[PDB]
């Protein structure tokens, strides 16, 4: 039969996006690009100066995950009505538990600042948490905003000589 988790949604756990990002992984087996280099490539960019394939997961890595901080928001308002912090404990102690193998992306960074938010607004209430979301929003903006800017630059150098 076909898959399709969503269909059940019993777990209802951080699965969903993983394999939505993790298609970025299999995508490069395709690329047939040396993905060993994914990190020495920025060096050798120089010739290649077609770092679109590495552009390409880093952009899409951090538009959707928009798609987090915006659950996080949510399974706090259910905080305010339980107004025990109990619950958020195990919902919180899980950030570690999936932003641990999330760094298979590379966004273990604007979540590792949840931890600093928990210094100006403490999760002790689903208020608390709801704003916490802006601060991980925040940079969002500030990758999105500085990501983009080296994709862009490939654009000056746009030739018709690309490709036979």
């Amino acid at each position: 039969g076909l898959t399709g988790e969503t269909k059940i949604r019993l777990e209802s756990s951080a699965q969903e996006i993983k394999d939505e990002i993790n298609k970025i992984k299999a995508n490069a087996k395709k690329e047939g690009v040396k993905f060993e280099a994914f990190t020495n490539t920025q060096t050798g960019s120089k010739i290649s100066e077609k770092p679109e394939f590495i552009l390409k997961a880093k952009i899409k890595a951090i538009q959707v995950a928009e798609r987090f901080v915006k659950a996080i928001k949510e399974e706090a308002e259910k905080l305010k009505k339980s107004g025990s912090s109990g619950a958020f404990s195990a919902m919180y102690d899980l950030m570690i538990d999936v932003s641990k193998p999330l760094e298979e992306i590379g966004i273990q960074k604007m979540t590792g600042t949840v931890k600093e938010a928990a210094q100006k607004t403490p999760a002790t209430t689903a208020d608390g948490i709801i704003a916490i979301a802006q601060a991980m929003e925040d940079k969002l903006n500030n990758v999105n905003k500085k990501q983009h800017d080296a994709l862009k630059n490939l654009k000056e150098k746009a030739k018709t000589a690309t490709t036979t």
